[PDB]
C-alpha cells in the first residue's frame, strides 16, 4: 500500500533503486537505507526534516551537503500514511535487493 503513496506525495524527488551511479538527483536512493540509517530517525526525520535542520541536529546537517546541497521541506503526513510507506521501503527492499550476482540493466 506504502507503494500508491510513494507514488503520489513522493516520487517528486525519489527512487526505490534507480538514482544515476554516484548522482543523487534531487533526493538519493531510498532502496536498502532502512538497513543502513537509524531506524528512529528515518521515521522522525520524515516527519520533521526542515525543523530537524533548523534544531542544527547535526546528523542532517553533515549528509545533505553531500548529497547535492538542498533541503528537503515536510510533506505533512498522517502517523499511519507514514507507517505504509515504512512497510513499502523495507518490503520492496526485501524483494527487489536482486543479490543474484546480476542487479545491473543491459
Ligand atoms: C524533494 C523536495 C524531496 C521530497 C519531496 C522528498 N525528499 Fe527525501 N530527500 C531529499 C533530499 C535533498 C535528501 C537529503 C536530505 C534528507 O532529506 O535527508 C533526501 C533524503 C532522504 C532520506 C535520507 C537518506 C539517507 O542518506 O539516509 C530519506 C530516508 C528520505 N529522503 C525519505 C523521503 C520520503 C519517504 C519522502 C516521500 C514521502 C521524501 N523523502 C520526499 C529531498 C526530498
Amino acid at each position: 500500500s506504502g507503494e500508491q503513496i510513494f507514488r503520489t506525495r513522493c516520487s517528486s524527488c525519489h527512487t526505490v533503486g534507480n538514482t544515476e551511479p554516484g548522482q543523487p538527483g534531487i533526493g538519493p536512493d531510498l532502496l536498502g537505507v532502512t538497513r543502513q540509517r537509524d531506524a528512529n530517525w528515518l521515521v522522525r526525520w520524515l516527519k520533521v526534516p526542515d525543523q530537524m535542520l533548523a534544531e542544527k541536529d547535526p546528523l542532517a546537517m553533515l549528509l545533505f551537503e553531500q548529497y547535492n546541497r538542498l533541503a528537503m521541506p515536510n510533506m505533512r503526513l498522517g502517523d499511519a500514511e507514514v507507517s505504509a510507506l515504512i512497510s513499502y521501503l523495507e518490503e520492496e527492499t526485501a524483494r527487489l535487493q536482486t543479490p543474484v550476482t546480476n542487479r545491473g540493466i543491459p
